[PDB]
């Protein structure tokens, strides 16, 4: 699968379109789009584990981390697949987004289709937070708005 | 054994949760949940082609038919991997879903997960509805509600 696309929507105004892209399977993925609804400011941006919505986005569950590393940012080689770092939100709420990033993949072991594309309430701390809670979840706040990643055309 | 799950939802009161479960890499898919906001009868039930939400349910695209084969129904052999054939809705409008799928499958070429999940709003005629559509979709009609099959625990 070479193309993804997150459809995140909450409880709240957050709503976005995030794309995906991996050409080489053995390559980095491009993460683009735009979220708005935000307060001004950086978000938490995390794969979750779960393709599950039942109870809204807190059914995600925790961070896709299937090697059981500790949260860090996306740039550290400690980190979980899921910790792709913060987006920005400019005073307008609007949020545009471009990641490349080569631990999250499209396809085998890595492979975030099926998963949960969560925008957080805060700043992840990336793990220099200073606190227990900071080294698990990077204390990014509750969960604005998530979509199952899905494959794409 | 994988696990997945999709919450079903459209611009209307139709809302459900599907589950589904293949304890082994070749067996059968079994798929169970509830299905509500409909209209008593037969509806179409499709797996479609894309996770893709982005425009609503027409962004799911077609049904999910890797093989090429002509719309016909669950327990036919020319059939898309998609075709599940209809779920039916009591006069309260609750569809109590019970299927169990050996075509579809959480692994492999006839993986779903990631694709969508689609309930149409009139029955699927079944390939056996005498006319150029009913062998092309099975005239379901409209998209009511669909959601992208995520893994889920």
């Amino acid at each position: 699968a070479t193309k993804a696309v997150c459809v995140l929507k909450g409880d709240g105004p957050v709503q976005g379109i995030i794309n995906f892209e991996q050409k080489e399977s053995n390559g980095p993925v491009k993460v683009w789009g735009s979220i708005k609804g935000l307060t001004e400011g950086l978000h938490g941006f995390h794969v979750h584990e779960f393709g599950d919505n039942t109870a809204g986005c807190t059914s995600a569950g925790p961070h896709f981390n299937p090697l059981s590393r500790k949260h860090g940012g996306p740039k550290d080689e400690e980190r979980h697949v899921g910790d792709l770092g913060n987006v920005t939100a400019d005073k307008d709420g609007v949020a545009d987004v471009s990641i490349e990033d080569s631990v999250i993949s499209l396809s085998g072991d890595h492979c975030i289709i099926g998963r949960t594309l969560v925008v957080h309430e805060k700043a992840d701390d990336l793990g220099k937070g200073g606190n227990e809670e900071s080294t698990k979840t990077g204390n990014a706040g509750s969960r604005l708005a998530c979509g199952v990643i899905g494959i794409a055309q």
